[PDB]
């Protein structure tokens, strides 16, 4: 093994000694030496775990640092003072400061000239964080919403070009907004080049993908393979036209990287500092656990998968300290939260808290989404959820079996009923939901549809309204970085018009992905409407998040309310929360408030609250009190 020191000598051999010794002296150069010795020890015991004695580990890293000065070299002045600043400042992911958003460029703004123009919208709502939905070149109608990337240079014509996306950075920038895009590293489409020339057998990307002559492979890989789309194909393999087979994990346009050849690790790293040089903030890692396969095992959550993301993680640590990572791990609670660490992904999606949010609206029961706050919210330091309510994605019911059976709920038959609740197949159901990739041989189910789909604002229920502002309350208030689903603000319905369009038939997401509804938008700022009441509720709520410090930081603790359709959980023992899952008006005890203060200051309501006395809260009511 090479060491810090012995690579530096040999980054340095691309100049003539007089250059050389210019360069050494350098303000770039010491910065970028300092993080090698910091940061390189981490790099290789990553790189060494996975690929071990393999003759192209020592010249695909010496590429790889090669390239990383030269980024590092070339990266602007403005994006090394963020990284100066998050190096000490680890902890701004977890700052109750920060809340995010997220849209579709085409659908919220038309392209990224129009996305620009929406930048003081986004100050108005008090946006500190803006995820841009996958901006790169992708094939013709299916390509999975963006995530088929064609190329990861090339912007989407339909967008715009380089320079506008530059300029968005720059503006969001300029904003106090953090630009956060896609890190789709698992796959790419098949009509990328690195796709047709290894399809074509050019030498150069050989094992860049995974192809087999036949079916061998494929039949004993698909016995302990998940099906993500088992409408697209079964199992996690697609025949090409000359009869081989390929992985494709998602659709048969999207070909799984070859994780298992060191220098598919130096393309991607290559991809990475090149979107790190742009200025983007945070990286979302696509498909985190994807990217290592195994025979005999599901090919998910596997060891080498996290080390491979800890190896990322040391480039950025080296060459863009700035650049942080948000985990998509849409999995069990136990893998979810592994990816989860200040050397792997410092943040990361938080879908459990989110289907439990989903959940305990249709059973009025919040038994789950306090087990989950009690036992699974607290991370390890220097790390963050990302809590939200709705997403681009369908909802699955990703709790976990044996947290569930600890309360006498099976599993099974509980999502039975959810997906049948959600989807309106259960009596009285308040939810406007599609069903998504119904699975007849596992019995698994997912659910489209906006959140405003989901509580009843279709049909103008009464409690929908409410519905909403409690959602996000929560995301808002547990600790985590929040994230907006754009749209939601002003209880944007679905897009009811998407299955008669053959591009997205096959596909009902497009359901709750909606194009900018401009009559809505028009009425944020009338009380008398649903789109105005939900507009300033969420903006009251965003604003005494930012300016109130007991919202602080991730960590909670749960409050036993002793009622089974009230949420309490306490934010830096100064900020009690309640929430009222119930359609009816139900009370918290005198009993179980004595230790709490005789009156308290609720931030919701601008009440003074009696706690000395029993409490009633409203149908889906949410407190926030002041308690110290």
């Amino acid at each position: 093994s090479p060491n810090s020191q012995y690579l530096k000598t040999r980054i340095l051999d691309i100049y003539t000694p007089e250059q050389r010794a210019g360069i050494e002296k350098s303000e770039d150069w010491r910065q970028f030496s300092r993080r090698m010795d910091t940061h390189f020890p981490k790099l290789m015991n990553e790189l060494d775990s996975v690929y071990g004695n393999n003759e192209a580990l020592l010249p695909m890293l010496e590429m790889l640092l090669a390239q990383a000065w030269q980024s590092y070299s070339q990266r602007n002045s403005s994006l090394k003072d963020i990284d100066i600043a998050r190096e000490n400042n680890p902890d701004w992911i977890l700052s109750n400061k920060q809340v995010g958003g997220v849209c579709y460029v085409d659908l919220f703004a038309g392209d990224l000239k129009g996305l620009k123009d929406k930048i003081p919208y986004f100050q108005e709502l008090g946006l500190t964080y803006l995820h841009l939905m996958p901006l790169f070149k992708c094939p013709e109608g299916k390509s999975d919403g963006g995530y088929a990337v064609s190329s990861y240079r090339d912007v989407n014509p339909a967008l715009g070009t380089i320079g506008d996306l530059r300029e968005v950075i720059a503006a969001l920038h300029e904003a106090g907004i953090s630009a956060v895009v896609d890190f789709i590293f698992n796959h790419t489409s098949n009509e990328h080049e690195w796709a047709q020339r290894c399809a074509a057998g050019d030498p150069l990307f050989d094992n860049f993908y995974y192809i087999f002559p036949d079916r061998r492979m494929p039949d004993q890989y698909d016995r302990t393979l998940r099906e993500i789309f088992p409408d697209q194909h079964p199992g996690g393999f697609s025949q090409l036209e000359d009869g081989r087979w390929v992985w494709t994990t998602f659709n048969s346009f999207q070909w799984d990287l070859n994780y298992s050849n060191p220098w598919v690790f130096r393309a991607m790293a290559g991809e990475m500092l090149f979107l790190a040089n742009l200025g983007v903030d945070i990286l979302r890692m696509d498909a985190v656990p994807l990217i290592w396969k195994q025979m005999g095992t599901s090919c998910e959550n596997l060891p080498q998968a996290h080390a491979l993301i800890r190896a990322f993680n040391a480039v950025m640590r080296i060459a863009a300290p700035a650049v942080f990572f948000k985990s998509e791990a849409i999995v069990h609670p136990d893998q979810v939260v592994q990816y989860i660490g200040q050397d792997e992904c410092q943040i990361g999606y938080n879908p459990l808290q989110m289907a439990l949010l989903w959940n305990t609206l249709a059973t009025r029961e919040v038994n789950l989404l306090h087990q989950a706050l009690t036992y699974r919210h607290n991370l390890p330091e220097h790390t963050a959820w990302v809590n939200y309510v709705r997403s681009h994605d369908d909802i699955g019911w990703t709790f976990a079996d044996e947290d569930a059976a600890y309360l006498g709920i099976s599993g099974y038959d509980h999502r039975q009923f959810l997906n049948r609740f959600f989807v309106n197949r259960f009596d009285g159901s308040f939810a406007r939901g599609v069903p998504f990739q119904y699975n007849p041989s596992t019995g698994d189910c997912r659910v489209s549809g906006t959140a405003a789909a989901l509580v009843g604002l279709a049909q103008d229920d009464p409690h929908a309204v409410d519905r909403i502002k409690l959602l996000y309350s929560i995301a808002l208030s547990t600790g985590g970085l929040p994230l907006i689903y754009l749209g939601d603000e002003v209880g944007t319905l679905n897009d009811d018009d998407w299955s008669q369009d053959s591009n997205k038939s096959d596909d009902s997401r497009w359901a709750h992905r909606p194009r900018y509804n401009e009559a809505l938008y028009a009425q944020r700022n009338d009380p008398s409407t649903a789109a105005g009441q939900i507009y300033q509720d969420l903006r009251h709520m965003i604003a005494v998040r930012q300016s109130n410090p007991r919202f602080d930081g991730g960590r909670l603790v749960t409050f036993n309310t002793n009622n089974k359709h009230i949420i309490g959980y306490i934010r830096n023992n100064a900020l009690l929360a309640f929430g009222n899952f119930s359609e009816y008006p139900q009370t918290v005890t005198a009993h179980t408030l004595q230790a709490m203060p005789f009156k308290a200051h609720d931030l919701i309501g601008g009440k003074t609250v009696s706690l000395n006395q029993d409490l009633t809260l409203q149908p889906y009511q949410v407190m926030w009190l002041e308690i110290a």
